[PDB]
Parts: structure tokens; sequence; C-alpha cells
């Protein structure tokens, strides 16, 4: 007979040349996530996949998992495959198309109507492909990317798919180059005021089978004017460019005083690139721009437009929270936003090239980006192994016909002078970030280092001259050699020199010792806090609670809490600015519950986020965000108070009494407590501060009372010892002339007070109004607060999202690192009493109201108005059909079409209409393949493909691997095979007699039987999927890369030298004639005060995922023995409080590695530790001193790393495939699904 695909939504897309030279792709394309599909060929049937509208993240949907790893957020990435079909009209003969991707995570593989275009490896830098050579002009075309995330490639919550937007570029065979455009203006700070010369280089490509004769015709016009605002224009000399060449074009403006680019007031201006030949306009190429400039002085720092600004910095990862990678341009819009109200001028892009979106805000929001394009280089972190290490150094395939960048040596190349191509003109933009911690969480020797950043450097200097080169380095503080090399040659060409992590006393040590670098901490901090938590004031381990104070008291073991981190950088002039570790929360990182390796982190539910932020995913500020603006927003006036004032949540200790934090920026406060029901408020006591101001002008508040901290840092804020009692917590602030600063204008909670129980949710939407494009956000804050309106400390209630009306939820969200909710989900608990609920404008005009509901409590609901976009007519219009457009049909028999189809419109309105089908060929209906049909309705061409089948011989069996514990994923479908050799494209539709999940839990080979009915006839399918164990591999000593590595001996009774344990050598000097062994360590001295034992405590800045450990012990004559069998001791932690024992094996090897000195091999599974504490205790045995000692001339702390190995071969053996390839009767497939070879 025939069957039919089930009816999909059918969005005709077109390409007409009435579209702008740059129009936005984003719309109708179809999604699947399959790790096995191939879905190339435009014949596909993709009526079953998902309808999305880029951008795109396909991770954040699918489900957590402890399989996965805590760094990534134990989310799962995999295969996801993207698939758009459109008409390009004819009238586009004669012109370029190009698809253009701003980025892509990753492994991205583009096929154009089935032709390969080639691949692009790197997920956040953005690239090109041709379309013109391969389009079917007048026709049905059908893009394909395949995006293959595979796990683990990511320190942080990387996402998947097509994250940012996708747009075509049309335009004529003469045009400007991609990104064609660069401009300088070499004089700016010398000319400022009076007239400015600009200085174009214009790549103009002569993509035609004949020599061409062009003028360039520029004007620089404030952007959003008029051109008739110009304010400079030029007209080049005729150019000849030669067929199929390309040429830069030179030529200068001169601006008649335009106005500077700054932060204050971020001026734009456009300049137009009109290409001419004859009288005739070619092509018309805009580029944004600012007039600004830059200054670095290695003394006084950094310097905007002639003053001196201190780059008060925030780093941040591009995840929008509950919305996942995708790069939303109002959530991203929205960070910034809050970022500046924290008095924010500065973001630092870790550590990859941001969506253009971000630097297009920025240049209208005024922000300075540091734009970093890489994390790693050539050595992966972590053992990520699939991270961009994995290719930074690879060469690019002959046949990769990938656009963006340099493809003449490596990706690193071709990555960095594209994201340099794209952002080149942005006035935002002030350094290019080269690399961040280049040289930590990674492997083998680092000589190589210094050489491969002076390539990066050289690359950079060639790309653009314009802008000082940088990076984030972690081993200045620890005095590396190449630290210190990398360094002169990055002063050396221009550029400023990021230090990681560095306290106040190593700033200084680098001033003295590298005079010449101007330098700025290029990821500080690192503080770690939970919104809201306030039962104790400690942090910096893992809590019971799966949270951490939000007292700025928490920090990780490589980094300091805000007070400190700020404090050593706001004294010295020399250190430019800070990017504090990190501005927003994000996804993964869970640090100090991280994982690089596969498994939960304590008990599960595991934490999934991140604690550095300032701010959390949602968009709430910690408490730590009012000390930033009062050390940072000299537009406002902070004034805060933490804790919360309920018995349950603050924290007493000596009597009652509970540390009440100020931050400020006022000169003296007052801080008074008015007890429940009284009216009679109690002054607690009066605090001023003292305004210092450095030599560079920058001034700074610290408390010098008597009863100021004794650790100074923490005198940057006003602290109180207040005893807990029912009330109101107030706070009134006096300028330096001690006026009263007015009770309205301060920001921050100027008092906190004794709140009710949960009674209502008062539910704001950030904006009132949003675009109806189907992009804009509305933004829902929901507290839940007592009858008065007071925000419950502790409040969790669910709460429970209604959205109706020209709106819809995407997300939903309280930025608690270890709720497990899903995001996409229409509830979600309250978190120290908010929650956030994001949602989305349609592409019709309308009204949103949103009901925020809870159990008990009073409901709220806000209404969010949708305006539509200028120009959408008020007239109804055409918006999609309703039908099943795949119909496989057996030969000789017509097809039968539906008569009619549901048709959509603007309205939503819905009328089924009739269709008027092509005639179908006899010649055709006998022919047993494919073709296409088309018909029409209300005005408009549909189209539906048919597929002509004589006789199936039988449908392709498959195979898969799986690791032990997942269950393997069956495919929806099988292909058919023709009683000739030939494997159709169509495939039918199975039904498996499934197993139990149980199967999966153990290894071994498992069939699945299935079947399909195929015109009535049922054919019987075997699916045999490999479960196997992962594959560990050991690494080298990483002993080396400790941060720190202490010892249990007190400093007095010490022997030896502890540090040449890690020195990579196994060896023990003799060391006759006495005095401290430079070559080993030992216990001898606290041996001698009868002491049995002594921990040796490894610390690293990075979890090191540990596969092995080998212990060079030694031995001497008088006292020092091999420790007795068994007897030493390892353990592990993530923080440096709560240990756990190594599960460890120990061989003493049978001959010494060298005189005296014996190797015991520690082996254990695969585990990640932060800390590593070796705890040595003495032989049993006596000595000719009478004192029994232990000696280590080394530790070795191997790393290791875990594959799970698919098989690729199609062949044969015993009939059976060798690497369990699919066997179907012979015909076999590649486990790996890539290879299929027929005999
Ligand atoms: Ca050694």
């Amino acid at each position: 007979t025939q069957m039919s695909s089930t009816p999909e939504v059918v969005y005709s897309s077109a390409v007409d040349s009435k579209q702008n030279r740059t129009s936005d792709f984003d719309a109708n394309w179809k999604f699947m996530l399959s790790d096995s599909v191939q879905a190339q060929d435009p014949a596909f049937d993709d009526s079953a996949w998902q309808q999305v509208d880029l951008p795109h993240d396909y991770s954040i949907t699918q489900k957590y998992s402890q399989s996965n790893e805590a760094e990534s957020a134990y989310l799962p990435g995999g295969t996801g495959w993207y698939r758009k079909s459109f008409t390009i009209d004819r009238d586009l003969a004669g012109k370029r198309i190009a698809i253009n991707f701003d980025g892509v995570y990753m492994n991205a593989t583009v096929w154009f109507n089935g032709v390969k275009l080639g691949t692009h490896p790197y997920g956040y830098s953005p690239f090109s492909f041709d379309l013109t050579g391969n389009a079917k002009f007048g026709g049905e075309n059908t893009i394909v990317v395949k995006v293959e995330n595979r796990l683990p490639s990511s320190r942080w919550y990387s996402g998947s798919g097509i994250y940012r937007d996708v747009t075509l570029t049309v335009t004529d065979g003469v045009h400007v180059g991609n990104n064609g455009v660069a401009i300088k203006t070499p004089s700016l700070a010398t000319q400022n005021g009076g007239n400015v010369t600009m200085n174009l280089t214009t790549k103009v490509a002569n993509d035609t089978k004949a020599a061409a004769n062009i003028t360039l015709k520029q004007t620089v016009f404030p952007k959003g004017g008029k051109t008739d605002a110009a304010i400079g224009t030029v007209t080049t000399a005729s150019k000849s460019i030669a067929a199929g060449a390309s040429a830069d074009v030179t030529s200068t403006i001169t601006a008649a005083s335009p106005k500077l680019w700054s932060i204050k007031n971020p001026n734009l201006y456009t300049v137009r690139t009109e290409v001419l030949n004859g009288g005739k306009v070619l092509d018309t190429y805009d580029t944004e721009y600012g007039f600004r400039w830059t200054g670095f002085d290695a003394t006084s720092g950094f310097s905007l437009n002639g003053e001196k600004v201190k780059l008060k910095g925030v780093s941040m990862h591009h995840d929008q929270g509950s919305l996942g990678a995708v790069a939303n341009r109002r959530a991203i819009e929205r960070q910034v936003e809050i970022l500046q109200k924290m008095g924010v001028n500065s973001i630092r892009t870790t550590h990859n090239p941001a969506a253009k979106a971000l630097i297009d805000v920025c240049n209208e929001k005024g922000v300075l980006v540091v734009e970093e394009v890489f994390d790693m280089w050539n050595r992966s972190k972590n053992g990520n192994t699939e991270d961009y290490g994995k290719w930074f150094g690879q060469a690019i395939a002959g046949d990769n016909a990938v656009l963006g960048g340099d493809k003449d040596e490596t990706w690193a190349k071709f990555d960095l002078t594209s994201t340099i191509n794209r952002d080149r003109n942005a006035p935002s933009v002030i350094m290019w970030s080269l690399g961040n911690e280049m040289m930590e969480g990674i492997s083998g020797s680092v000589s190589g280092f210094p050489a491969t950043s002076a390539k990066l450097v050289a690359w950079t200097k060639a790309a653009d001259s314009t802008r000082p080169m940088t990076y984030g380095d972690n081993k200045i503080k620890a005095n590396w050699n190449e630290s210190n090399t990398m360094g002169d040659n990055l002063t050396a060409n221009g550029g400023v020199v990021g230090t990681n992590y560095s306290d106040g006393a190593n700033y200084d040590k680098i001033r003295t010792t590298h005079p010449s670098w101007a330098i700025y901490g290029s990821e500080t901090a690192s503080a770690i806090n939970s919104r809201g938590i306030y039962n104790r004031t400690t942090g910096g381990a893992q809590s019971s609670d799966k949270q951490l104070t939000s007292y700025d008291n928490s920090a990780v073991g490589w980094g300091a809490v805000a007070s400190s981190a700020w404090y050593d950088v706001v004294q010295r002039d020399f250190v430019a600015g800070t990017y504090v570790w990190t501005g927003f929360d994000y996804l993964g990182e869970p640090t100090p519950w991280n994982g690089t390796g596969s498994g939960a982190v304590g008990s599960w539910p595991s934490p999934k986020n991140s604690y550095f932020g300032i701010v959390d995913t949602a968009g709430f500020p910690k408490d730590t965000y009012y000390f930033y603006q009062s050390q940072w927003n000299d537009d406002v006036h902070t004034l805060h108070i933490l804790p919360a004032w309920n018995e349950n949540v603050v924290a007493k200790g000596s009597g009652n009494n509970v540390p009440v934090v100020v931050y400020t920026d006022a000169a003296k406060v007052k801080l008074y407590f008015t007890p429940k029901g009284s009216t009679e408020k109690r002054l607690i006591g009066e605090k001023s501060f003292t305004k210092k101001t450095t030599a560079a002008g920058y001034t700074y508040q610290v408390y010098e009372g008597a009863d100021k901290d004794s650790t100074a840092h923490k005198n940057m804020y006003l602290t109180w010892n207040v005893p807990w009692a029912e009330g109101t917590i107030s706070a009134e602030a006096y300028d330096e002339n001690n006026r009263l600063i007015p009770e309205g204008s301060t920001e921050g909670n100027a008092s906190v007070t004794t709140t009710g129980k949960a009674a209502k949710l008062k539910a704001d939407a950030d904006r009132k109004t949003i675009t109806a494009d189907g992009k804009d956000l509305s933004y829902i804050e929901v507290d839940v607060t007592d009858a008065n309106g007071h925000i419950v400390p502790d409040a969790a209630n669910r709460v429970t999202f209604d959205v109706k009306g020209a709106g819809k939820l995407v997300g939903v969200d309280n930025g608690s690192s270890p709720d497990h909710d899903s995001y996409q989900a229409d509830n979600r608990k309250a978190f120290s009493g908010k929650v956030l609920a994001i949602v989305q404008s349609t592409k019709e005009a309308g009204e949103i109201t949103v009901t925020a509901k809870a159990d008990g409590l009073q409901s709220s609901t806000v209404k969010i108005a949708t305006t539509a976009v200028p120009g959408t007519s008020t007239e109804k219009t055409v918006r999609s059909f309703y039908y099943s457009r795949n119909y496989y049909v057996k030969t000789g028999n017509k097809p039968i079409l539906p008569s009619d189809v549901e048709v959509r419109y603007s309205d939503g309105t819905s009328d089924r209409q009739n269709v008027t089908w092509d005639a179908v060929s006899d010649d055709q209906i006998a022919k047993a393949g494919s073709f296409s049909v088309a018909g029409t309705v209300a005005g408009q061409k549909i189209s539906v493909r048919v597929t002509m089948i004589d006789e199936i011989g039988a449908l392709l069996n498959y195979s898969a691997s799986t690791p032990v514990g997942t269950p393997a994923v069956l495919p929806g479908s099988r292909p058919a095979v023709l009683p000739d050799g030939t494997v159709t494209s169509a495939n039918f539709a199975v039904d498996w007699t499934k197993p139990a999940d149980t199967v999966y839990n153990t290894a071994g080979t498992v069939k699945v039987p299935g079947t399909a009915t195929v015109f009535g006839k049922e054919f019987k399918v075997t699916a045999t999927i490999r479960v196997q164990r992962s594959q560990v591999t050991i690494g080298s000593s990483v002993s080396g890369n400790a941060l720190r590595l202490t010892q249990n001996i007190p400093a007095d009774k010490q022997s030896d030298t502890l540090d040449a344990i890690k020195d990579g050598s196994t060896t023990v000097d003799a060391n006759t004639g006495g005095g401290a062994n430079p070559s080993a360590w030992t216990n001898w001295a606290y041996s001698k005060a009868g002491h049995n034992t002594a921990e040796i405590t490894f610390e690293y800045a990075t979890e090191q995922q540990l596969g092995q450990i080998v212990m060079y012990f030694f031995r001497d004559s008088n006292a020092v023995r091999f420790p007795d069998a068994g007897k030493t001791k390892i353990q592990i932690s993530a923080d440096g409080k709560n240990w756990t024992d190594l599960a460890a094996t120990e061989t003493i090897a049978a001959q010494e590695s060298s005189e005296r000195v014996k190797p015991y091999t520690y082996d254990f599974a695969p585990v990640g530790a932060t800390f590593v504490k070796v705890t040595v205790t003495n032989a049993d045995t006596t000595t000719p001193s009478g004192v029994v000692c232990a000696g280590l001339t080394e530790i070795e702390l191997k790393t290791a790393t875990s594959k799970f190995v698919t098989n690729t071969s199609a062949a044969l053996s015993s009939a059976e495939g060798e690497g369990n390839a699919s066997v179907t009767v012979v015909i076999t497939e590649s486990e790996d699904h890539v290879t299929r070879k027929t005999f």
C-alpha cells in the first residue's frame, strides 16, 4: 500500500534579495539528540524531530546523573543534530551566500545539501561556511549541523549545541570580506578634541570571473543617526582587483571632533563602506566603532581616554543560569546591568570568546571587556581529554572549508584570529587575554609553554596592533621560571601581565622582581558563599547542609575573601585592577564539592553549580555584593546590614552575641536596636571610617578605632556584636561633614527585622513591557514575605507559576547549588526566601499574565505586555501548515496525497483549506526512487517528498556500546536494505522488546529483539549492545604542581628538606659529615623526641584525578629504615578539613631503585583529591643509633584518565563483527555508526 510520516508543523523559510545583507537565521530548526542517527542527506525524515528556535542548549534539558562529573554540572552532552530546510529564491542567482555561527559547542560538522563543508572543534570561537557553490537556486535547500560534545570537555558547564545566533550573509560577487574593515586612530590621544585621523584597511574580495575596478566610499556618522550627520568621508582612487583575488584597500578619514566612547558616555559611531563599480554600489558594509584609547603605566596602572581608572572587574562564564548556555541578549544584558549597579566597570570573558551579544551590550552600556580566547593551550586540564587541549595544536584539514580566521597553522591561530576579526572594532574590548592558568591541572614538562606563549603573542600582535595582549597566570605567585620568561615576552610586545590569586605581599614581590611589568589581578578572591545563610560564620569547607555562610569568611584554599583581595588591590596604584571570581554563579565547578571524575560528591543530590558568584544564578545578590558596591559604586550610597534577624537563622555564641556586619560608603554609622512592639530605638554603638587616598588618587575607607579587627582587611567593613533579641536592627549613616544620609536614598537593607511566619508571595517583573520577537525576556522575582511584607529568611516554599498569554515560561531558579529540580518546570522551591521565573515573549503581540502560587500563601500576579516588532503587518498573514510531508509508496501504486491541509495565521487562527497537487509521472510511479511534489494553498507553495519502494530485503541490524550502569539508548528507527546491495535512506520505526535496566549493570554483550511493520510485513531486527567498563590509563607525577606541601612536625623538630620529595629525583645523597640532607626528607628529629609517626600533606589548587602513588623510601646505616609493610597510610580530601581513607594496595618492590632507596607503589581505582595526607609510621626495628627513623626522597602522585572506547571496524570474525559490529545477512556497521562496509 503506502505509509506516511505523522503530521508535523511545516514552516516555510525563504531567502530572497529583499532581505538585508546579514539576516537572522535562528528560526525553524529541527533538532534531535541521538548518538546513532545519520541525518546529513536532505532526504532524511525529520518529521518526528523537535522544532526549536536558536539559540538552543541541548545539555540543559537532559536529566542530572551521578555517572557524569561535578565540574560539568552532572549534566551530559553527546551528539546533537540540527537540520533546517529553506528555499533560496531565484533572484539570488549570481549572489554569494554564507552561513555564520557565533558559537557551537562543540566539534561541529556542517553539510549543505548533502555536501560536507567541514568541521569546527572549538566551542566558543565564531566561524562561517560558504554555501554559494552548493546552493540550489530557486529550490529547496537543507543545512545540517552535527554537534558532538563528547564529555569530558570543560571544567565548567559548557552546555551543548548551537547556543548563539546564526545568520546568513548574501552579497554581490564583489564584496567586502568577512569582518573586512579594520579601523585605527593611532594619534587619538594627541588629536583628541580636534580632527582625528582614522586609518581604514578593507578587504575587498573579487569573487567573479572578471577583473574588477573598484572604489570605496566610506562615511563615519553617529550610530542610529542618518548619513547626513557624518563627521568624515573619503572616496578611494580606483584599485583594480583581479578575478577570484582580493585586495586590502587602505583609506583615511578625518573625523571632525568625534565624541569619545567612555564608561560614563559610551558614544558609538557607524562606519559605512560602500564598494562601487562605475556608478553603482555593489556592496555596503557597516561596522560599529568608538573613539577611545587606553594606557598602562607600571606604577600608576590603567587609564581610559587620559583619565586614571581602576579596573573594578568580575570574571563571568557564559551560561545564563536556568537558561543554560543559551546566549539570550536580554539575559546577558540583565547580567551587565546588575554588575553595573554593583559598581563594576570591566568584565573578563573567562575563559573563552564572549557571545557577540555581550560585546554588543558592553559597547552600548559602556563596560570594559578583557576578551579571553583560551583556557588551556596544548595540554588538557583535569583529564578532560575532549577539551580544546586536544585540538589547540592540530593543523586544519585541506578539505575543511571552515572560515573566519587564518587556516595556515593550528586551530589556536584560527580561533584566535577569528575572535579578533569579529571584535577588532569594538570600543569595549581593551585587551586580548590569550590563556588562563595554562600550566594548572595538567601533566608533564612545561618547558614548552613560554615558546607557545610567544607564538600566541606574535599572532595577536599581527592580528591587532591596537590593543595589549595579556593572560592570567597562577604560577607567577609560585615564581616558576616559565611564568617569568612569559611575562617578559608579554611586556616586550606591549602586553599587560595578569597574575591570578596573588596576595598583597606577592604583588609587591612582582614589582620589585619585575619593574618592567604592568600588572593586574587577572583572577582574584574565589570566595565561596551561598545566599542568605547566617546560622554559622565559617566556611571554606564542605558543610553538612550543602551550603556556605553568607558572611565573608569563606574562601577556597588558593584564594581569599572579598575584603582581603580588594584591600590588597585598592592600596596599590601599580595593581591596575581586579577581576573577581566570579561576578555570577555558573553551572558546574561546585567547589568545595567539586569533581573532575565521574561520580556524585557527598550525598546526592550533590551541589551542581558554583558558590563563587557575588550574585547567584538567578541574579539575586549575595550579601558580599553590597560590600563591593560600598567599595566600587560612586554613583550610589550603600548601607547594608546582615544577618537577618530571626532566632533560627542567626549565629549565637559568646552568650547570645551575634556578629552584625555593615557594608557602607558612608563616613560614620550609628547602629540602633528597637525591641519588638516597642517604638524606641536604642543606640548600640557608633563607628567612623578613615578616608585614605593613594598617590594616584584612588580613595578607600578603613576602620581604625580601638575595637578594630586584628586582621586589617576586615576593617574595610564594620562589625558589632549585638545580643539576640526579637526586634529591628536599623542603622543610620552620616557623610564626612556629619550631615545625615537621607533615609530613602540608601542601597541595600538599612534594617533587618524579626519576621512572622510565611504568609504572602510578592512577585515583581523586571520589565512590564517586552518585545514580541520570540526572544525578549521578562524576569519575575518572587519573595516569600510575612504578613507585613518582610522577606522570610529561611523560607523554602515551593512556588508554582501559571503563565497565560502571549508568552511562555522558559525557566525557574533559586541559585541553590544542590537543588536538582528541573529548570524547565512550572514550579521550584524558594531558597532563602526567593525564587525566580523567566518568561519569554512570542512572535505575536499580546499580554502575559503570570501567577505565583504556593500552599497556604497569598498568591501574586504580574502583567507583561508584548509589543510587536516595528513593521510587522497588522493584517493577518500565513504562519505555518500542519500536514505530513513524507510519503513512502509501493511501486506501481499512485501516491495518495491529502486533499486538505491545516493552515495557521498570525492571529493564531487555524483554517483547513484545500491543496491542488501537481501531476505525478507514470514513469515516476514504477521508478522505485525518491522525488518531490508541489501543491498550492492560500497562495503559498507546499511540497511533499515521495519515495517509491519495489521490495525490501530486510532492515539493517544495530550495534552499540554503553558504559556499565548506563542503559543503551536504542534507535527510534532502522534503515531498509533492498534485495539489491543498496541501503536506503528510508528508516522504519522499530518497537523493541526491552530487557530490564538492571541487565546493563554488568559487563558483557546484551541482545535486544525488535520488530517493525513495513507495508504490512513485519521485519525482525536484533540490537547487540556491548556493556563495557572505563579504560583507565595512569599518567605521570604531579607532585611538582603542588600548591603547598606541609608537615605534621613542629618547626623546631623538623629534620632534612621536605620540598625534596616533589623535586622529581628519587636518589639519596649520602650526606656524610652531617648537616640537613638536601635530597630527602626524614623525621629523625621528631623520632628522637620519641614520636612514632609524621604526616606530610600535599595541597592542590585544582582537584587531581590520582591513579597511583609511588613512595621512594630510603635507609641509612645509623637510623633511617624502610617502613614495615602495610603500615604506611594515605588519605584524601576536597577541603583541608574532612578526610577519607584511600582504599589502596601496597607493593614493596623486589630490588632497590637506587642505592638504599626502595619504591613502595600504592594502587587504587581513580579518585579525585585536592589534598593528599600521607601518614608515615616508623619501622618496628632497632638501629645502631638506637633511634628508628623513616625517610623519603620522593612521593610521586600520578594522575589517571578514563575513556570509554567504542570500536571502529566493519570486518568479520567467527558470522560475527570483529569490533562488535552489526552483522546483517553480509553488510556490516562498526560500533561507532560511521563506517558500513558491504561484502
Ligand atoms: Ca626528590
